[PDB]
């Protein structure tokens, strides 16, 4: 409704004041009760999901500011992309991510690139350039003490509602803006991925969800606040698994908005969960990786959450653009070589344009004191969006 004022998607909701659902919110029904039926409907539902996530847990994601400039220099195989961002009131900040390049002549359209939060913890293939993004500089993340601290807040103000992870997303968007105006960086901006591990994996998921120029999203062992769902993690903690959950996470750090504190004890009233956050990547590609050795990561919650999110790609007819691999037997953020084929399949297909098959959806079902029962959490029937 009200398309003449708001555009093609009309008056998307940012709140649902009467919501109360202990199971997972339905991806395929808008807040107003309209059912999704077409693939185009997904674009508008994703916009509504973005507004709901910002309202309840992420804070405000500012749009591109009126000043974004960039200069590039290179020494050896290392480029430095010096970025400046500024507001209409003259306030400016600067940050300078570095890029590690393969040697020699690039492909005609430039190197594919993975934006790696704090360098990431995945093996990046030799034909893909790596941009090291210091997300902690953009928004600090030591503990609850870090609230409102970081370069982002030196631009927008320390009381700005963006969570640290939303601030990190904004920084990624500026990096891509910079790359698109800097041909000498020799990056194929149509083949950019994002990755990070642990808290930086929560960050990478947020980046892929909210920044649509990311072609491939790779969250690694992101746990609670990442590819796990709040409702499922509450079920785990109530049944004796020592998981991270919504209540603890908001006291531990600043990855979520202060407003989320008002909902962590009332999760059924939140008209979203992280299955909808992950689904915001669709129709682009994502594979996330989880580790069952650490109950803190909430293993069942990630499997159930990603199974729920997967229904969006299934409804869009592109199930193989979304992968999930969950295994045990390795240290946190250590990369197990047994998963390298799955990682490379997604990188090869979505960043390197190879005909790799990307049907990856596997778990060992090692969930501790709980089991996954899809009927207790997913109530919707996946439509075939037209
Ligand atoms: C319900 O909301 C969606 C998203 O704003 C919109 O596209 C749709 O037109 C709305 N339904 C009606 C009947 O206005």
């Amino acid at each position: 409704e009200a398309e003449a004022e708001f555009g093609a998607c009309g008056a998307i909701a940012s709140t649902v004041p009467n919501y109360n659902n202990a199971k997972l919110p339905d991806p395929f029904t808008f807040a107003n009760g309209t059912a999704l039926r077409t693939k185009a409907d997904w674009s508008c539902r994703r916009a509504e999901i973005s507004a709901l996530i910002q309202n309840y847990e992420a804070g405000t994601l500012p749009p591109k500011p009126p000043v974004v400039t960039a200069s590039f220099s290179k020494s050896g195989n290392t480029g430095t992309l010096a970025i400046t961002a500024g507001l209409s009131n003259s306030q400016t900040i600067k940050f300078s991510p570095t890029i590690s390049y393969p040697s020699g002549t690039p492909p005609a359209n430039g190197w594919p690139l993975i934006i790696a939060y704090e360098g990431g913890s995945i093996p990046i293939p030799a034909g893909v350039a790596t941009l090291t993004y210091s997300n902690s500089d953009m928004a600090q993340q030591n503990s609850a003490s870090s609230r409102g601290q970081g370069l982002f807040y030196q631009l927008y103000g320390s009381t700005h509602s963006a969570s640290a992870m939303t601030a990190w997303v904004w920084g990624v968007s500026r990096i891509i803006d910079a790359l698109e105006m800097t041909p000498t960086a020799q990056i194929n901006t149509q083949r950019i991925g994002v990755t990070g591990c642990a808290r930086d994996g929560k960050g990478a998921l947020m980046a892929g969800a909210f920044e649509e120029r990311i072609a491939l999203t790779i969250p690694q062992e992101s746990g609670s606040g990442g590819d796990a769902c709040w409702r499922l993690s509450k079920y785990e903690i109530d049944n004796g698994n020592q998981v991270q959950d919504a209540v603890e996470i908001v006291g531990e750090n600043v990855w979520f908005s202060t407003n989320f504190n008002n909902y962590v004890q009332k999760l059924p009233t939140v008209p979203e969960d992280h299955h909808l956050l992950a689904a915001m990547v669709a129709p682009r590609a994502m594979i996330s990786f989880e580790n069952t050795d650490y109950l803190w990561l909430s293993p069942m919650s990630s499997f159930g959450c990603m199974t729920a999110a997967h229904t969006v790609w299934q409804g869009l007819g592109i199930a193989d653009s979304h992968g999930f691999a969950q295994v045990g037997g390795h240290a946190h953020c250590a990369w197990p070589s047994s998963l390298t084929p799955q990682l490379n399949a997604f990188i090869n297909r979505f960043l390197l344009d190879q005909s790799a098959t990307t049907n990856v959806f596997t778990t060992n079902n090692q969930f501790g004191k709980v089991q996954w029962n899809a009927a207790n959490w997913i109530t919707w029937t996946t439509p075939t969006l037209t």
